[PDB]
């Protein structure tokens, strides 16, 4: 609207002045002297000092979601309201926690309950289902309410949300008839609210659902159940890019839209161009939460903190700069004097999936592990493949083994070829739904549901045998 456009204009130019005002509002409870004056691994001795007892520098936690997330949600609501019409069922999760937790700090906060409710903040899933500590029951509640409906934080969850429906349909069909939530749903909120949603039986929808679901092709399925949905909202940037092409098969190729970029430290900014395809999607940063200041180059509670993620400038309106996410620092694979990171992995798997694509297969998911047990220590990748023992092509993936190697840095290839520090790259083929079972492992181990993204390197190593157990075959380079 006029007000939204006006505000968006007021955010320009935010480069220095407004960011310095926010910096002053921060500091008080000039900027040159601060710059001449002013990581969590570094802050760990300093940050853990305030946790010294339970059952104090600053006041935890008024930061972030209070003054940040609601603003973002509303503004992006108005953005998609501007770029899309007719919009005037999302998957989010909370688990049992006095500590900062995921986006669940928002769901546990009164900014969520006192949230303005119009459309964007209105959902088909009962709010009791959202906060439900049982995410397995609450997911089924989301999918049942959806089955009756007439995106998420991360993309990695979305496919799983598609996965469950693949293994379960008719149970929902019996549930809508019974008017009761499934007997194995133990949550009071889920049970009650969902039973209320079901209410009277609806065989009319049940039969046509049964007719629609049985189709032999999974191509573009999710778009059929709710055609009126214009767009998907999930992060397709970063590692989550891995999940892009799979959706387009499962969907009608409706737009995949990444609205926001933020970390545990704070929320950074939002994407101002919904017209951006997943690869060019760019996050422009907000001045109010801004620190580290600002300006085609490579680059409250926290002052001059180092974020720990890598971004590049995708361009600008010249009023404010735009940024696309590339890689994250923390994840790295190494043997001797060789650092291989997220974007090198993505490079290699991009080189690899083009080989699989020619053989009549594809790649559902991947992750990595380095084996230091035996010399030479070699790079190991775990692949889960889909056809759109049984059907094994020795050549395709043994080609995929090599095609990843020369895609990586010559550093690796120095320790690989000539000097023998590392041996031939190994690919492990895992059976169906292995990565599904693997994410089930993490959640139960104290990992957020539901904040979930698939790690591309495994240090655990308690999760390692889970992939090992499911390996169908192994293939090597050279
Ligand atoms: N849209 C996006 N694209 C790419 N990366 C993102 C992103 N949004 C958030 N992130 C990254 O993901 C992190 C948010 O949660 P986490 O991934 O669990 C932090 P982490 O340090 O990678 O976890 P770890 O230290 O346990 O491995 C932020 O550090 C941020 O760098
Ligand atoms: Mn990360």
């Amino acid at each position: 609207n006029e007000t939204f456009e006006k505000q968006l204009k007021d955010l320009t130019s935010n480069v220095k002045s407004i960011q310095d005002n926010l910096l002053e509002e921060i500091i008080t409870p000039d900027k040159e002297l601060f710059k001449k004056n002013v990581s969590y691994e570094d802050i760990k001795p300093y940050l853990d000092r305030v946790v010294n007892g339970e059952s104090q520098k600053m006041m935890p936690w008024n930061n972030k979601y209070l003054d940040n997330l609601t603003f973002i949600y509303d503004l992006r609501m108005q953005v998609i309201t501007k770029h899309v019409k007719g919009v005037e069922m999302m998957f989010l999760f909370t688990k049992q926690e006095p500590a900062r937790v995921a986006t669940s700090s928002y769901f546990k906060s009164d900014y969520f309950k006192n949230r303005p409710s119009n459309w964007y903040y209105s959902y088909t899933s009962p709010d009791e289902v959202i906060l439900c500590p049982n995410n397995t029951e609450s997911l089924y509640c989301h999918l049942l309410c959806g089955l009756v409906q007439r995106g998420s934080i991360f993309a990695s969850v979305m496919v799983r949300a598609i996965e469950v429906l693949k293994n379960s349909w008719e149970e929902l069909c019996s549930n809508i008839r019974s008017g009761h939530l499934s007997n194995w749903v133990t949550d009071l909120g889920c049970q009650n609210s969902v039973s209320l949603v079901l209410g009277g039986p609806r065989p009319e929808l049940a039969d046509t659902i049964e007719e629609i679901c049985n189709q032999n092709s999974w191509k573009g399925i999710v778009k059929r159940l709710w055609p009126n949905t214009k767009y998907i909202e999930t992060v397709v940037t970063g590692s989550m890019g891995q999940y892009v092409p799979m959706l387009n098969y499962y969907c009608n190729d409706l737009p995949l839209v990444s609205t926001t970029y933020g970390s545990s430290e704070t929320t950074f900014g939002i994407n101002l161009d919904p017209l951006c395809k997943p690869e060019d999607v760019s996050y422009t940063f907000m001045p109010n939460m801004s620190y580290f200041e600002f300006i085609g180059c490579t680059y409250a509670g926290l002052y001059r903190m180092r974020v720990g993620d890598i971004v590049l400038v995708t361009g600008f309106y010249n009023n404010a700069p735009q940024f696309k996410f590339v890689r994250r620092e923390n994840v790295v694979l190494s043997i001797d004097s060789d650092k291989t990171n997220e974007e090198d992995l993505f490079k290699a798997v991009s080189q690899a999936k083009l080989v699989l694509e020619s053989s009549g297969l594809d790649l559902k998911d991947f992750t990595s592990y380095a084996d230091t047990s035996t010399f030479p220590g070699h790079y190991v990748v775990y692949l889960e493949v889909d056809t759109k023992q049984f059907e094994l092509d020795e050549e395709a993936l043994s080609t995929c083994c090599l095609v990843m190697e020369e895609s990586l840095d010559n550093v690796y290839k120095r320790c690989r070829f000539k000097d023998g520090s590392i041996g031939p790259l190994e690919i492990r083929v895992v059976r169906q739904g292995t990565f599904d079972s693997l994410m089930d492992f993490f959640i139960s181990q104290g990992a957020s549901t539901g904040q979930y993204k698939t790690p591309r390197c495994i240090k655990s190593g308690k999760a390692l045998q889970v992939l090992e157990t499911c390996v169908v075959a192994k293939f090597f380079s050279i």
